[PDB]
């Protein structure tokens, strides 16, 4: 047997796994199968110099036979939706190895887009066709007294991710599925919690972002939109290769990815280029719940399955906040931060930088090789008598033989201080090799009962 306090973690960790097995008597698809179900029509806009290049026009009169659609009255694009419509975009661009130019249909260019609104109830909310068919690249927008949603769109509401759904559309994904109900679809993960293209939900597959009366939808394609995007136009590694900080704090310079208020609600995927990265939840007060992990989910500022870290990006850091939260690392040097509260951090592979904040923090490591000697973990601000070292997942509550050298037998460990310097250091011996063969430095004193095996 393990912890209370490991099992929350391991069972995290495992809590949005995807991929063979059923969920709602549906089955589960992996990120990669469901890029492929989001691009099942092989419709594309074509290319070498490998790179597409689009350019759009909001259209300011009718069209050619335009009064042959029953759409009514056409509309130009306020200023308002150019301004949303450009997010829209930019946000696909930057997954992606797309690009988007104002400007007439061109010699040089992969192909147009157009934008623009109608008023006749008939046509739909919205509605976009695929870049291979005779209107490739038109999207249309409804806009009358009966529906006012595409008039205001901004950050956070369905006026704005339907222009990234359109979008998305336009660029060659399709819905997720072919009154139809998320019981009709083919696949669990059929829900805007995994993609702005699904017409259901996130409550069909667990996930809270918002309470009755009030909206919440993602601005920015989501954790399976940027796969089949870059599945069709591969990955955009030129963005953000520097170093960004994603959520409060952010340098991120993306409305999606800013917090600056403890009641925001984050719903996004981090795509990011390379640098050494932050995920910085340290504004909010709810328990949150950060996973590392390329591909993997969190729950974030009161919410859960919110935030994702793109398949094939690695982030660095996390930063909860002032609640009980949960860290989980990957296999690179982490710097995890729980903020302030009672939490559990998980480094994982490679020597991380562990902050326990303020509370009674908890490390956890669950293999020799997560903190091995020859490149230890190391818990600035350590302190005994409050803080505990879990070691449960290795020792399974077979205690542990503290001693002053080791005598080559298998779970003999050594605290050891050094005053002139603030900084302890559990060593192990799980092989009973004579010698350690996991390692934790501290600055603060550890005492042999802050140890949990
Ligand atoms: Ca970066
Ligand atoms: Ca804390
Ligand atoms: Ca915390
Ligand atoms: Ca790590
Ligand atoms: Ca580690």
């Amino acid at each position: 047997g393990t912890s209370s306090a490991f099992t929350q973690i391991d069972n995290f960790s495992h809590f949005y796994d995807r991929g063979d097995h059923l969920v709602n008597g549906k089955p589960s698809f992996t990120v990669d199968q469901v890029a492929d179900q989001l691009t099942r029509s092989g419709a594309s806009w074509h290319d070498n110099d490998g790179v597409i290049n689009l350019t759009y026009t909001f259209l300011t009169a009718p069209p050619v036979g335009y009064a042959s659609r029953g759409l009514g009255t056409f509309s130009q694009f306020s200023a308002l939706q150019k301004e949303q419509a450009k997010l829209s975009l930019e946000s696909w661009a930057d997954v992606a190895k797309v690009t988007f130019t104002e400007g007439p249909a061109a010699r040089g260019d992969d192909g147009h887009m157009t934008f623009a609104n109608f008023s006749a109830s008939n046509g739909g909310a919205a509605f976009a066709y695929l870049p291979n068919s005779s209107r490739k690249g038109e999207s249309w927008y409804l806009i009358n007294k009966d529906y006012q949603v595409n008039k205001t769109p901004g950050e956070g509401n369905y006026g704005r991710q339907t222009l990234t759904h359109e979008i998305g559309h336009t660029l060659g994904l399709s819905h997720p599925g072919d009154n139809p109900t998320y019981r009709d679809a083919v696949y669990a993960e059929d829900t805007r919690a995994y993609s702005v293209m699904s017409y259901w939900s996130e409550k069909n597959t667990g996930q809270v972002f918002t309470k009755t009366g009030e909206g919440a939808y993602a601005s920015a394609p989501l954790l399976d939109d940027i796969a089949a995007v870059q599945k069709l136009y591969g990955a955009n590694l030129e963005t953000r290769a520097d170093d960004t900080v994603y959520g409060f704090n952010s340098t991120a310079d993306r409305d999606f990815y800013s917090a600056t208020s403890s009641t925001d609600k984050l719903i996004f995927s981090v795509w990011d280029g390379g640098g050494n990265d932050t995920l910085d939840f340290s504004g909010f007060s709810q328990n949150q719940k950060i996973n590392l992990t390329a591909g993997s989910f969190s729950d974030v500022g009161g919410m859960t399955g919110n935030v994702s870290i793109a398949q094939g990006v690695t982030i660095e850091n996390a930063i909860g906040g002032s609640g009980n939260d949960l860290l989980i690392g990957n296999d690179a040097a982490n710097v995890l931060k729980g903020g302030a509260g009672n939490d559990i951090i998980y480094g994982g592979g490679g020597a991380d930088v562990l902050w326990g904040g303020t509370g009674s923090d908890t490390f956890v490591f669950g293999a020799v090789s997560d903190s091995t000697p020859k490149a230890a973990d190391i818990i600035k601000d350590f302190q005994s008598g409050f803080d505990k070292i879990d070691l449960t997942a290795i020792t399974k509550l077979g205690g542990l033989n503290f001693v002053d050298a080791f005598t080559g037998h298998a779970g003999d460990a050594i605290v050891s201080y050094h005053q002139a310097s603030n900084a302890g250091s559990l060593q192990v011996d799980f092989s009973g090799q004579g010698v350690a063969d996991f390692l934790v430095t501290t600055v603060g004193q550890v005492a042999t009962y802050d140890i949990v095996a």
